[PDB]
């Protein structure tokens, strides 16, 4: 009638043109003409094309290596089924359900999916094909450029959003990070606090633009959020934020940087504690499986308070080393509880070391271990001091969990009351060696050891003060060596109280030897052992007396 029912007729001729193209021997002029004309006709009836006809057309074009043309049709169809951009406003309004723009967005999404298939089949068809042959570009390369041209030449905004999402999906950080546009940044800023993977992209854009503080802000908020993020992923986020806030970002005050770097440092300290707990609890043989699943639920997520970590987990499982790390992170002012925790950690470790040495002695004698016991483990005082070192390096000795005035006497007490001395082949001064190497200043050691010797608290009583004197001798000796070394150092404090202390020490030894000579059952065997200590103490009082007397102010002078 009204010639020639144009929309429904053109769509048929276009299918006829495309069918003849695929029936060809691929002689370029005829194949290009049929393809080019088929695309010409389909575009004229873009707004009317049904999803079934569009799919079959694209697939036929894909089969004939007409990638750019297929993409161009899909974009044209998308723009024609929605010339008012009802889809762009429906996305810009949060995609409210119950709305009738969903239809307009879906008709575009069918076109965008088909564009994914074109590009997918493109990289597949040319998998292994070189981009250059003999110097100039191949045919397979020019079709890749021609296709991706059509993509970057578009002004469809819902399309470019759908392509950012698609690049993210496929993992092509290659091509997305390489976009100058802010349009992609702005698109990420709205969904950054919605998904981890999107936030990570946003932070990459910030960092490469030297906007480190803004990335540290995104990462920190993401770690404090209630999104489904694992604890370890929250450790990475905080660790990155801590680094990014520690460096200058232009336009932002030093105060604002430090306050964020400090919040990220504290939360990272708590997170590591929580991770150490969760790992240990899951691996613990003495924990029932039923409970472990419950622990994994409450600890492999957002970071918990230090109270909960202590009460509900660290204290229940007697992980006293992590209790001490918790008292450090919390600035916990309570000397008595701290020392109670130190006492439990020492005793727990001693019993565990004794148990492992027993199992060993059974292997070396032929016996059988208890069922389910994995078969020369360190002496108990060695494993104990390993525990003290691991904590000290993690807390740095500046903590309130290292009050040397209380902790050194306790460790010395353990050594006496458990025979961790010469009987088993240990250095009797091992407690002093430990705290010196850890970096306790020499003056503070002698100061404590003096208080141990004056107050005579058990076990430091009677003739066991012989051992206290030996510790003082060893500490002062190292102190003297340190002063002599520091004097030679500066060529290229000690008071009279140290001298008095060595005099009293000599008196204690004279008293112990006398008491030892009149003991019931026979004289003491340590006669010459004490005579040796007397000589050492006198030698140290001599050295200290020379330093105090002027030789310390003349250490940088040539002799
Ligand atoms: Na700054």
């Amino acid at each position: 009638g009204s010639f020639c029912s144009p929309d429904d007729v053109v769509t048929f001729k276009a299918q006829e043109q495309l069918q003849r193209a695929s029936e060809q021997a691929h002689n370029s002029p005829v194949l290009r003409a049929l393809l080019a004309e088929s695309l010409r006709l389909f575009e004229q009836v873009a707004g009317s094309l049904t999803p079934a006809n569009l799919t079959t057309a694209v697939e036929q074009m894909i089969s004939l290596k007409y990638y750019a043309g297929a993409i161009q049709l899909c974009l044209t169809v998308a723009q024609q089924k929605d010339r008012g951009n009802t889809a762009l406003s429906w996305v810009n309004d949060g995609k409210p359900a119950n709305d009738s723009r969903k239809k307009a967005f879906d008709e575009r999404k069918i076109c965008y999916n088909l564009i994914h298939q074109v590009l997918d089949k493109l990289e597949s068809d040319f998998a292994g094909e070189p981009e250059l042959v003999d110097g100039r570009p191949t045919l397979a390369a020019t079709k890749r450029m021609e296709a991706y041209n059509v993509v970057n030449d578009s002004s469809d905004e819902v399309f470019h959003f759908d392509m950012y999402e698609w690049y993210i999906e496929k993992g092509w950080t290659d091509r997305i990070l390489s976009i100058d546009s802010p349009h992609v940044i702005t698109y990420l800023q709205r969904l950054a606090e919605t998904d981890f993977r999107h936030a990570e992209l946003l932070c990459r854009f910030y960092t490469t633009r030297s906007r480190f503080f803004e990335a540290a802000q995104v990462q920190t908020n993401l770690a404090k959020s209630d999104l489904n993020i694992s604890l370890k992923d929250r450790i990475i986020l905080l660790s990155r934020a801590k680094g990014n806030a520690s460096v200058n970002t232009i336009g932002i005050s030093r105060q604002q940087q430090q306050q964020l770097n400090h919040e990220a440092s504290e939360l990272l300290e708590i997170a590591h504690i929580q991770d150490d707990l969760l790992e240990r609890l899951v691996a613990d043989p003495r924990i029932p499986e039923e409970r472990k699943a419950e622990i994994e639920e409450f600890l492999d997520g957002p970071i918990r308070t230090l109270t909960d970590l202590f009460n509900d987990y660290a204290d229940q499982a007697n992980y006293y080393d992590l209790c001490l790390l918790i008292f450090h992170a919390a600035d916990f002012h309570n000397p008595r509880t701290i020392m109670d925790t130190w006492n439990n950690l020492i005793n727990q470790s001693h019993f565990e070391a004794e148990q492992r040495r027993e199992y060993w002695e059974i292997v070396q004698a032929g016996g059988d271990l208890p069922a389910g016991v994995i078969a020369e483990p360190p002496l108990p005082y060695v494993y104990v001091s390993q525990q003290i070192q691991l904590i000290a390096h993690r807390t740095s000795l500046d903590s309130l969990i290292f009050p040397v005035n209380s902790l050194l006497p306790v460790v010395c007490a353990y050594a006496i009351n458990n025979g961790q001395d010469a009987s088993i082949g240990a250095d009797p001064c091992w407690p002093i060696q430990l705290f010196l190497n850890l970096g306790v200043p020499h003056a503070l050691m002698v100061q404590v050891l003096e208080n141990v010797l004056d107050t005579q608290e058990a076990p430091f009583t009677g003739r066991r003060r012989k051992l206290v004197v030996q510790w003082i001798a060893m500490a002062v000796d190292m102190w003297v060596r340190e002063v002599e070394r520091r004097g030679a150092m500066a060529a290229a404090v000690m008071g009279s109280w140290v001298s008095e202390l060595l005099g009293r020490a000599d008196q204690v030894l004279t008293q112990i030897a006398g008491t030892g000579a009149t003991l019931r059952g026979g004289a003491a065997s340590d006669a010459e052992e004490i005579a040796s200590l007397r000589r050492t103490v006198k030698g140290l009082k001599r050295s200290v007396d020379m330093l105090l007397g002027g030789e310390m102010a003349r250490m940088s002078f040539f002799r």
